[PDB]
């Protein structure tokens, strides 16, 4: 390069770090407005989850809720088998906090001792591992493989789990009622 | 459903409809400060492009600048061919504006008499016509194809779109350097 485009370089790489400086700021005020959001999210997802569940059955108030919510979703539907309904109907809520980890509440029941199955995603992901009772393991295929701790396996597994945190846990009730 | 349950139903009707309240003012909140920052980066685009324009050459001030931002590009380099770097040397700047428009502006050159080729994206396609001299459409495979209104054509040319979009206009000098 000649010295006058030495210049001309020069002013270009102050305005991208003035660039990088707006960005931050940008990404900053985003987080903010993320949190800040989520924050306002908490307590309508407590009143549904009190709402549900105030029993030895998932949302006893109202029966089979989380199931119909997850079976009414198209991308969700798909890992969803005959006998994980069975496990399903104990559900009482389902939670994400920030990655993110997202939270099974189940009541108990006859399949596993867990009042809680987690799944971390860090941006390697983390599951609880799955206490199952004998002769309950119903794992051939299952949802319940979702709760392995580890492309292919981790994309769709992430694209269900995308979609419980940003479509099932938002809108949870409109999944139920079929209008979605 | 029983009574109850329909009282409980209702309870999650209006909690879902609470939701919906938060996540507009969300969205227009996220809207204002998406506009806020695209109004923040403007003068350093335009800086940028005076800096490098100020003839009957793209960027005079810098050479080539154009040229070698979307070379050191993937995603973007895949759709460049030799012949096409002989018109790509001509622009002068690459904008974006609110989905959006892209413009290309070129120097006077000796293949086309459009001193700007836009492609738009609603969220169809919108492209200038390239006006070819006489003997001088380059046009066998090239990235000048990128501008016809219009899935596999459609996606890689989104993809294309976005990379300029997200990543040439918002960091071209870095691409240039060849350190992203």
């Amino acid at each position: 390069l000649t010295e006058e485009q030495k210049e001309t370089l020069k002013k270009l790489k102050l305005y991208q770090k003035e660039y990088y400086d707006y960005e931050s700021k940008f990404e900053y005020e985003l987080f903010l407005l993320r949190q800040k959001y989520h924050d306002l999210y908490g307590p309508i997802y407590d009143k549904r989850r009190e709402a549900l569940v105030g029993a030895k059955i998932g949302t006893p108030n109202l029966p089979e809720f989380w199931l119909r919510a997850l079976r009414n979703n198209n991308t969700v539907s798909h890992v969803i088998e005959d006998h994980d309904e069975e496990i399903l109907v104990y559900l009482n809520d389902i939670r994400c906090d920030y990655g993110f980890i997202l939270s099974f509440y189940f009541a108990t029941n006859p399949f596993f001792s867990n009042s809680v199955l987690t799944k971390t995603y860090h941006m390697h992901t983390e599951a609880t591992v799955i206490d199952w009772y004998d002769n309950k393991n119903i794992l051939r295929d299952s949802f319940f493989h979702f709760f392995t701790s580890h492309e292919m396996i981790i994309e769709g597994d992430y694209e269900v789990a995308l979609t419980i945190k940003e479509r099932i846990i938002p809108y949870a009730v409109d999944y139920y009622l079929g209008i979605i």
